Parts: C-alpha cells; sequence; structure tokens
DNA sequence: TGGCATAGATATCGCACGTCTATTATCCTCAGCGCAATCAGCTGTGACTACCT
C-alpha cells in the first residue's frame, strides 16, 4: 500500500536469496553423505 | 465333539509430498556502411597584352 515498487524488489531479493541458500543446503547435502 | 464366522493384529500398495540437473536455438560490442552545411578546386568569364595586316 505504499511504495510497491520497493515490495516487489524487496519479494525478488528474498526469492534469489532463497534460491541461493536452498541450492547451497543440497550441495552442502549432497557433499556430507558424500562424505559419508 | 467340530464347521467357521468375526474381529485382533500387520503389514502393503497406492496417492500424495520434498528435491535436481538438464532429448535441446540469448544479450551487449565494435567494425562496416549510410546522411547534411563548409570549403576548396575545376571550369567559365572578363581584364590586360601579343601578333598579322
Amino acid at each position: 500500500i505504499e511504495t510497491p515498487e520497493q515490495a516487489k524488489t524487496r519479494e525478488r531479493s528474498e526469492k534469489i536469496k532463497l534460491e541461493f541458500e536452498t541450492y547451497l543446503r543440497r550441495a552442502m547435502k549432497r557433499f556430507n553423505k558424500g562424505v559419508h
């Protein structure tokens, strides 16, 4: 209801950070499972 | 005594809920072309002077 473009940019930043951190999480799980 | 229903006990297969890397045609950059007011040189014209009569 206030500066919708700022809210959309925040949502995009959250989305890209979430994708980055989730793929990092998957890579870390692959790494430790391979170590085991 | 004996035939077998009726539910206790137990997995069992199906429907549904998480990730993952690619059964195949993009996004900016520099060199190559183009267009419109000066400016200068080729060519035309007048001023000055040579030669035949």
